[PDB]
Protein backbone atom coordinates (compact mmCIF):
# COMPACT_ATOMS: atom_id res chain seq x y z
CA UNK A 1 0.00 0.00 0.00
CA UNK A 2 1.53 3.38 -0.90
CA UNK A 3 1.97 6.07 1.79
CA UNK A 4 -0.81 8.52 1.57
CA UNK A 5 0.67 11.84 1.59
CA UNK A 6 -1.74 12.88 4.40
CA UNK A 7 -0.38 10.82 6.53
CA UNK A 8 3.16 12.49 5.97
CA UNK A 9 1.93 15.42 7.27
CA UNK A 10 -0.27 13.56 10.11
CA UNK A 11 3.29 12.30 11.45
CA UNK A 12 4.97 15.78 11.36
CA UNK A 13 2.35 16.90 13.12
CA UNK A 14 2.17 14.18 15.41
CA UNK A 15 -1.70 14.26 14.16
CA UNK A 16 -1.46 10.27 13.40
CA UNK A 17 -3.10 9.34 16.64
CA UNK A 18 -5.82 11.33 15.27
CA UNK A 19 -5.87 10.44 11.90
CA UNK A 20 -7.20 6.54 11.56
CA UNK A 21 -5.93 6.20 8.18
CA UNK A 22 -2.69 7.86 9.35
CA UNK A 23 -2.10 6.21 12.84
CA UNK A 24 1.05 8.10 12.80
CA UNK A 25 3.21 8.98 15.47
Amino acid sequence: FPRPRICNLACRAGIGHKYPFCHCR
